């Protein structure tokens, strides 16, 4: 059971593939966007995988995969997963009380809560790594 291989223009990361788009969006259009190639926001569940991330984010900053979902005040990946890895900025996300919902990934890799009609110019997505036969 080996799992790696990635479709064109993804990078590998242990059983993962992950797509780092470029182009304006606000996240629900950069959620779409994901769909849209067979994939999903990205969702984080490790210092691993973060470190990962860190290393090809974009300075600009880009959105993720996490919400506050319909306003109640819990945020859950797209994927349904609740949070256990976080990685947010000092007093985030309880300094975001105006109507912040939505999740971008800073360049240094922090997460901060933002306007989800905030337009960004980056943004990931992911899926499963396939696998190749037993050959």
């Amino acid at each position: 059971f080996v799992c790696n291989t990635c479709p064109e223009k993804w990078i590998n990361f242990q059983r993962k593939c992950y797509y780092f788009g470029k182009g304006t969006k606000q996240w629900v259009h950069a959620r779409y966007a994901c769909d849209d190639m067979e994939g999903q926001l990205v969702s984080i569940h490790s210092p691993e995988e973060q470190d990962f991330l860190t290393k090809h984010a974009s300075h600009t900053g880009s959105w993720i995969g996490l919400r506050n979902l319909d306003l109640k005040g819990e945020f859950i990946w797209v994927d349904g997963s609740h949070v256990d890895y976080s990685n947010w900025a000092p007093g985030e996300p309880t300094s975001r009380s105006q109507g912040e919902a939505c999740v971008m990934m800073r360049g240094s890799g922090r997460w901060n809560d933002a306007f989800c009609d905030r337009k960004l110019g980056a943004w990931v997505c992911d899926r499963l790594a396939t696998c190749t036969p037993p050959a």
